[PDB]
């Protein structure tokens, strides 16, 4: 398994699910990836995405080792869920 | 003290600098930033970006606690230099 942009993920630890945001090629090459948090509980605030299915937090993105923690496919999330997650961080960073 | 897009900044530690990619209201509001580190040695690597002065590791971005871990300003980086980290994360997931 190696992730793509807009898989949900698990990682293991020492969990809340990510939402990854990097490509393919780039995830292969390197075992990293960037994506960003879930939480199960909507708050009104700004950075929040709703996802049909959790909240996506886009501005926690993170640099995470997926290859190195042994990373699991928990599913997927809708196109437009996506490119909104894309926007806001953009909208912060860009 | 409440950290700037293009600041320079240590963190506290239980460390390496770090570039300031979110704004100001941002950083304030919410007692985080997102940023990128910098480590002393060159290598080509296709997503460094050379500070005149260190490199910036663009593609390793993270939201980090600077209020609660008592950030230091060490200086600040050229605009040119900003401008070029937030083009190469933009290439990565924009």
């Amino acid at each position: 398994y190696v992730p793509d942009m807009g898989d949900l993920i698990w990682v293991d630890f020492d969990h809340r699910p990510a939402v990854v945001l990097s490509p393919f090629m780039y995830n292969n090459k390197t075992g990293m990836c960037l994506c960003v948090p879930c939480t199960t509980q909507s708050k009104g605030y700004p950075f929040e995405v709703v996802l049909s299915g959790g909240v996506a937090l886009a501005d926690q993105v993170k640099s995470i080792a997926w290859r190195a923690r042994g990373a699991t496919k928990k599913g997927t999330v809708a196109p437009e869920e996506l490119q909104l997650i894309k926007a806001k961080i953009n909208v912060l960073i860009g």
